[PDB]
């Protein structure tokens, strides 16, 4: 029932994601010189460095906020890909599976702790 424990759990999950080869396209903002039409398709850019900086600044109030920004990384990849068989999109699907498998217990433990607080 620790209402604060989600933050270190999210820091350690971001560390695993940065060690994964599949995160490399997603670590920094998409390069607009490399992809000159990017902002014609994508209204809200997002990347893992932005997620980690928002967490370390104390600008997430809950793990659900962090989960919404990480899911935006993956939806941007799906919207920008020219093909469902593209290399970078394929990397996004593996990394999304890994993220969802790990964030499940973080969300469950937080929501249980808050229900206990408010009992
Ligand atoms: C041929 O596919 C691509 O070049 C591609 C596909 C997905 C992407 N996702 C994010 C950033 C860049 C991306 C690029």
């Amino acid at each position: 029932y620790d209402i604060q424990a989600w933050k270190k759990q999210c820091e350690e999950l971001l560390n695993l994601i940065f060690q994964c080869e599949d995160s490399e396209p997603f670590r920094q903002p998409v390069d607009l010189l490399e992809y000159p039409d990017y902002r014609d398709i994508i209204d809200t850019p997002m990347d893992f460095a932005t997620v980690r900086e928002t967490l370390e600044a104390g600008n997430y109030e809950s793990p659900m906020e962090l989960c919404k920004d990480v899911r935006l990384i993956f939806s941007n990849s799906k919207a920008y890909t020219p093909s469902k068989r593209s290399r970078i999109y394929s990397m996004s699907l593996r990394l999304s599976a890994f993220f969802e498998e790990h964030i499940s217990s973080v969300l469950s433990d937080y929501k249980s702790a808050l229900r206990f607080h408010k009992r």
